[PDB]
RNA sequence: GGCUCGUUGGUCUAGGGGUAUGAUUCUCGCUUAGGGUGCGAGAGGUCCCGGGUUCAAAUCCCGGACGAGCC
């Protein structure tokens, strides 16, 4: 015995894989200098205002 | 019905800074007797000193 | 090595039917000889992936290593 008990999730239903990156590289197409907000592989458009964020 | 997932803590972390400190030896200098907030070389305490030098 | 499926993003956290909270960090100021350290701001999610079930079940039930197919 070592005097101390517990538990852990043991990730078990919290667990997932994902490719290689960084935080000044984009998730969409794995570039570096940008991210998916800025991934320049997008159509950027069409946009517009909406009531759940301007109401 | 039930569930468990474990019967002993884990870990996923750690330090080594306190350095086995004493609260009688100053981090600042490592002299003896006080405390940073207290050391004689620093410019606002314990009763703001001031260096002295010379060139002749 | 190439082609096809790319937006998984703080990290950690128990989760027995419903948006998070807490632990900690990172960035800036104060020192820059401080690890007895702190405080405010900036940075945190519709919280494992797919199929089945009544309005709804992160452990509702089931499969499941660090992905798979083709050249
Ligand atoms: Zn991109
Ligand atoms: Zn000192």
């Amino acid at each position: 015995a070592t005097v101390v008990s517990g538990q852990k999730q043991d990730r078990q239903g919290g667990e997932r894989r994902r490719s290689q990156l960084d935080r000044d590289q984009c998730a969409y197409c794995k570039e570096k200098g940008h991210w998916a907000k800025d991934c320049p592989k997008k159509p950027r458009g069409p946009r517009g205002p909406r009531p759940q964020t301007s109401l």
